[PDB]
């Protein structure tokens, strides 16, 4: 009737990973009676604007040969390098790969993606070009813009040796800097549930067309194998690409954070669903859903236009991974950036496993399965209120706890001891305007 | 190297065949073991852990075809790449976790 | 002024490692204030008499060849099974190779070994063969045991990627089991300190001797070069092999344990020291001290037989590693067992580690340097009173723990709030004839 103390430090880690206070690390509270051991990544990686060494062509320039260095259409980048640029991140729910980087040279109206699959995704240190028109970028085009993943290799090692897993909490630090003069711009952060699945695009097979004109061999086999089949199974991602502007992005949802450029963001990436069960590593390869073209059976066809019905465009990255389910997809924008900024990436992720016998893992097993109904009741009653990202500078909040947890854990069901905690009014998180308000009223002065 | 065998009970097929739906209640397996005397000597170990299958279709190859049309008026050469990946027939998957199910 | 939980857990899983109630593993409470992460490795063999395939020759016959597969000396093996055997296990305080198995026709005298460095020693599945008149066994010889290393590989990975290290308890189970109305056997345990350090043998070198015949050559570089110098410096254990027989073990200890073969052995190997301190892992060649021969200068003699002194016999393992030190040597014999016996070894072995920056042990620190003075003066009063071996079914004793801890850990000086906890008596662990009281008199029914 009461939230345990395991309960409520597993709520302090999942609402507030890069908490100061949160150093030990506790597992999900359901009581698994599993060998667990938990297990958890910091990382922090320096992103700016990328020299020409590290870029390379995603066209069919290299498609069999390895990755090509831009062949001095390094020009076009300086030219983007004379005005303000744009960065977009975007943390997919993908346990390695934390986020995708993207540099745009000035604010796109859509998160595109090429209908192509690129050729050699790179890693962050190395970024890869893509050409204006929405289309894979060879030497000799108009650059539009640049993109990598933020890899952690840790992670694909341990996921390697594990029975299972599950994601028990992400959060995502962009510190932001730049010369002085130089600190104009804004930040824009959200979240949304993309529930991606395992699915596979239609595609067609290609007729046979033989012409047996032979006087004794007159076989002319003309059968039509220009079938309507299925592709490999990929797991695609229903994200609004076409919605995900900033604009869009601030005007649709409630809790997304604007700010000044300079505050940075930090988001506790949050998790959709009341449960959180171990799945069996299982990579895939992965793509985004995108939009269908011809309208098909949605008007009254024939069979022959049944095939090319609303079949909606699939989009592979290239990439292949597990995601965790139910766990929300982030995105944020820096608009207007000056372009010689310095953005510290500084990415936590904790994530629980089942060690496989005489792996690695198995040295380092934790055998408390507490159990804490209360924790997660109020886990899912919170996930509506809490704010999509803070500045980044904005850490240890004195709400959270002891007042957010507390004033909230009561109302579930009649599960409640205390008689009346503390009454809970609706926060103003105003950065733009210094005028930011916590779920009790208490004024948020500037710490940073 | 092993034998296998699938203990079968025809009264849940001829049942499940005359069903509009189902669902199973509960299931229990009791393995009263014997053995001569002064052979009763061995260790009995037990697991239970879910097994979430789901309908999943594997990823093959199709074949490409290759024609040499060498006639003096058929010269077609239809050398088209059929070998392209496809989806096998949907199966129901289990990811039990067959490396891991030794008994230690 | 009282014990903590924390020194409490420790002192639980220090004289109990394999208590069914040793779930969390806790380190050593002295407030190292030093990150560190705790491993336990758990693991089980399956000892039994080996077939032809996993037997080797020691001698010079895998010199420089690889291990050489017995040529069908199996037959004298065979002769072996025909009658009773004894299987000796060794468990010095090297941190891999956890035990060392020995398997005799009959019982020996003593536990010799071979002067002559053995060749490519097998790791438990397989066994190496010595000749009967304690030398190295080539094929074509009269074998005279089996011998074989039960080897942590978990411990050598984590050990190459720590700072310092240091064991926290170790527990060895010795389940034995055999066909009906063949369980007849006993059953000898004891743990006795040796407290090995790094000594080089005393060795001479080769006297160099010319002749320079020639008409203008005429040097005749006679110097001898053959004095005494220093070997290899290696980690020497003090332990007494001329000693090591069984009934001299039953009759200078009195907390060795006997019993019959069926109830199996369980040594929880005990620290003969207050503190444990830190080490650097730093593995060498293990050796142990022989006995002399030559009195050398144990009686009036002249320089020239300084050197050949006395000079303690010191014989190579051919296995380096590295020694937990101030920790027990353990030893246990089974005398008259049958042939077709199965002896299920379960070994668990917790340490604690300084992870090494970026290795993998850095992704499970536990940072709580607890400390309790009084956890560490009860390990050392308690140190004398153990017994050195428990039957392999007796776990979760009652005494232990809330009596013994409790009626021992107010003695310490006068560290003692409660007036009287419970008096102490002396246990008579009669495990042959039934008649076994615990340390309060209460009798211990036989639960297996």
């Amino acid at each position: 009737a009461v939230v345990t103390a395991a309960g409520l430090a597993w709520l302090r880690q999942y609402l507030n990973p890069m908490g100061p206070d949160t150093t030990s690390v506790t597992g999900y509270p359901d009581g698994s009676a599993v060998t667990t051991c938990i297990a958890d990544y910091s990382n922090t990686f320096n992103v700016s604007f990328p020299p020409r060494e590290a870029l390379y062509c995603t066209g069919s320039s290299s498609s069999e040969k390895p990755t090509l260095v831009d062949a001095d259409n390094y020009a076009k980048i300086d030219k983007w390098s004379n005005y303000d640029i744009t960065l977009c991140v975007l943390a997919l729910p993908m346990l390695r790969n934390v986020v995708m980087l993207r540099l745009y040279p000035h604010t796109p109206t859509a998160f595109a993606l090429t209908e192509q699959t690129p050729n050699f995704p790179q890693r962050f240190p190395n970024w890869s070009v893509y050409s204006a028109d929405g289309t894979r970028f060879n030497n000799g085009d108009e650059p539009g813009y640049l993109q990598s993943y933020v890899y952690l290799p840790n992670v694909d090692k341990h996921l390697s040796a594990a029975r299972g897993y599950r994601l028990l909490s992400r959060g995502i630090t962009g510190i932001f800097s730049a010369p002085a003069l130089e600190t104009q711009g804004f930040v824009t952060a959200c979240q949304y549930l993309a529930e991606g699945s395992i699915q596979s695009q239609s595609i067609k097979s290609d007729a046979v067309r033989s012409v047996t004109v032979n006087s004794d061999g007159t076989v002319k086999n003309v059968e039509s194998s220009s079938q309507t089949v299925s592709s490999m199974p990929r797991y695609v991602f229903p994200l609004d690409g076409d919605n995900c502007a900033p604009s869009s992005l601030t005007e649709t949802y409630h809790q997304a954070y604007q700010s000044k450029a300079t505050d940075g963001f930090y988001m506790p990436v949050l998790s959709s669903s009341r449960d959180n069960p171990f799945h069996p590593p299982q990579p895939r390869a992965i793509a985004v859903y995108g939009s269908f073209l011809a309208r098909g059976c949605l008007d009254p066809v024939s069979e022959a236009h049944e095939a090319d019905g609303p079949t909606h465009d699939i989009y592979r990255l290239n990439v292949a991974d597990d995601v965790a389910p139910l766990f929300n997809t982030g995105v944020v924008w820096f608009e207007g950036i000056s372009p010689k900024f310095s953005l510290k990436l500084k990415t936590r992720t904790v994530l629980q496993y089942i060690p496989t016998s005489g792996s690695v893992l198995a040295n380092f097993t934790r055998h408390e399965p507490t159990y804490d109904q209360i924790a997660l009741d109020a886990a899912d009653r919170l996930r509506n209120l809490m704010p999509h990202a803070y500045p980044a500078a904005y850490n240890d909040w004195g709400w959270l706890g002891d007042l957010l947890d507390s004033a909230i854990s009561m109302l579930p069901g009649v599960g409640t001891v205390y008689n009346i905690a503390k009454p809970l009014i609706k926060p103003a998180w105003n950065w733009l305007g210094n005028k930011v308000s916590d779920f009790f009223g208490n004024p948020v002065a500037r710490d940073g």
